[PDB]
């Protein structure tokens, strides 16, 4: 039926509504360090988020995110793989039943307590809807969560969940800094890959950090609040909404460090 995480519209299901599934760059994969290749050519990352201006959060049903007026060139990425400037438009998370899952993303097989997605648009197509169509259209910028000592940036995020625990409520999210989200280095692992839940589109450069960000157990612990369902309907727990790893296939994992 409508796709979702459950046993019977899940991932393995996916393919049926939406070919692309079973496509040549799906996402996400495995990272193998054993095999991941130092590019020597990769400039470093650029993140001008000092623009960024945060409008609301909202339960879509799949997880919750924080969209961004994505008018002027406020907050950008640019450099690293990356050609042109790419605007932030919104940002959400993937995480699991207990601590020992969650994230999309995995390293030597090493799966996360969760992980974090930037989205965001490459400007020389005008708009986010026709950038999905074109293979550079997207950059997502990931970062995993480790359980360990509080993140304070993240703070404000998770006390506003109470607010939107069902499906379709939203609450005005103004001045959040996104900043406050991102690890002390910016060393990553990039490989040309596509979106991780339906359509699936293959428009996305990934661009993955090798330092994760450390969040509390107490913080975590809000995400696994949320429900799948709208306000008056079964109780179903937003838990679990990660995709496993696809097929590398006939690409190459490059690294920004030696
Ligand atoms: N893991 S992820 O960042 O690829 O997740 C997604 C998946 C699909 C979308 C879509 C839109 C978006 O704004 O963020 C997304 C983030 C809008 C329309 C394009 C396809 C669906
Ligand atoms: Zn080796
Ligand atoms: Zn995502």
């Amino acid at each position: 039926h409508h796709w979702g995480y459950g046993k019977h519209n899940g991932p393995e299901h996916w393919h049926k509504d939406f070919p692309i599934a079973k496509g040549e760059r799906q996402s996400p994969v495995d990272i193998d360090t054993h095999t991941a290749k130092y590019d020597p050519s990769l400039k470093p990352l650029s993140v001008s988020y000092d623009q960024a201006t945060s409008l609301r959060i909202l339960n879509n049903g799949h997880a919750f995110n924080v969209e961004f007026d994505d008018s002027q060139d406020k907050a950008v990425l640019k450099g690293g793989p990356l050609d042109g400037t790419y605007r932030l438009i919104q940002f959400h998370f993937h995480w699991g039943s207990l601590d020992g899952q969650g994230s999309e993303h995995t390293v030597d097989k090493k799966k996360y307590a969760a992980e974090l997605h930037l989205v965001h648009w490459n400007t020389k197509y005008g708009d986010f809807g026709k950038a999905v169509q074109q293979p550079d259209g997207l950059a997502v910028l990931g970062i995993f969560l480790k359980v360990g000592s509080a993140k304070p940036g993240l703070q404000k995020v998770v006390d506003v969940l109470d607010s939107i625990k069902t499906k379709g409520k939203s609450a005005d999210f103004t001045n959040f800094d996104p900043r406050g989200l991102l690890p002390e280095s910016l060393d990553y692992w990039t490989y040309p890959g596509s979106l991780t839940t339906p359509p699936l589109l293959e428009c996305v450069t990934w661009i993955v950090l090798k330092e994760p960000i450390s969040v509390s157990s107490e913080q975590v612990l809000k995400f696994r609040k949320l429900n799948f369902n709208g306000e008056g309907e079964p109780e179903e727990l937003m838990v679990d909404n990660w995709r496993p790893a696809q097929p590398l296939k006939n690409r190459q994992i490059k690294a920004s460090f030696k």
